[PDB]
């Protein structure tokens, strides 16, 4: 995705704490 770029929750992928290697 990486398009939404508001408070990462709405896909936690900013969080990278189980390896979310990615962008909200």
């Amino acid at each position: 995705l990486c398009t939404y770029k508001v408070k990462p929750k709405l896909q936690r992928f900013k969080l990278y704490f189980l390896g979310t290697v990615t962008c909200p």
